[PDB]
């Protein structure tokens, strides 16, 4: 069906329609997953193939996402240090997800908040408007900058 983009070697993004395919996830050495929704399931757990996590937010004004930050970034990097893939992924327009993904890429590659937008906007064009979002990205930059 679609492709889930690679961010980063062990970093994936995509939505609840690329979280399906389960021979694209082996393909690519996923081993870890991030579900960052309230309402779907997670998608392949009964297999017993992967690590999950799930975080369960909604794509609205008033959700909170700064919480799960510290929480998705130890998941990205147990999956960095044990050399499998990590899949993010929410639903169509990955507001939720893209969201996490830029606040590791601020974290954890000290990019500005607008140039890890530009850089996962390179690898993955459509990314839905979320002012909200936005908002906590920014509060997240000066957090990190004036010492976390
Ligand atoms: C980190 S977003 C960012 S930083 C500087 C700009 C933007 C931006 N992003 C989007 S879509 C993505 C989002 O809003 C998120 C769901 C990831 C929060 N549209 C317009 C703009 C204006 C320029």
């Amino acid at each position: 069906m679609a492709e889930l983009t690679p961010i980063l070697p062990f970093l994936f993004l995509g939505n609840e329609q690329d979280a399906q395919d389960l021979d694209t996830m082996q393909r690519l050495n996923i081993g870890y997953v991030i579900n960052v929704t309230t309402h779907l399931p997670l998608y392949h757990y009964e297999k017993g193939l992967f690590n999950y996590k799930r975080l369960p937010a909604t794509d609205s004004n008033k959700q909170n996402l700064r919480q799960y930050f510290e929480e998705a970034f130890e998941f990205i990097e147990e999956a960095h240090q044990c050399g499998k893939g990590l899949l993010i992924h929410c639903q169509a327009g990955v507001s939720r997800s893209a969201t996490i993904v830029i606040a590791y890429l601020m974290k954890h590659t000290r990019m500005t908040m607008t140039d890890a937008y530009k850089f996962v906007k390179g690898k993955r064009p459509i990314i839905g408007p979320n002012l909200n979002f936005m908002g906590q990205l920014l509060e997240f930059e000066e957090d990190l900058n004036n010492g976390v």
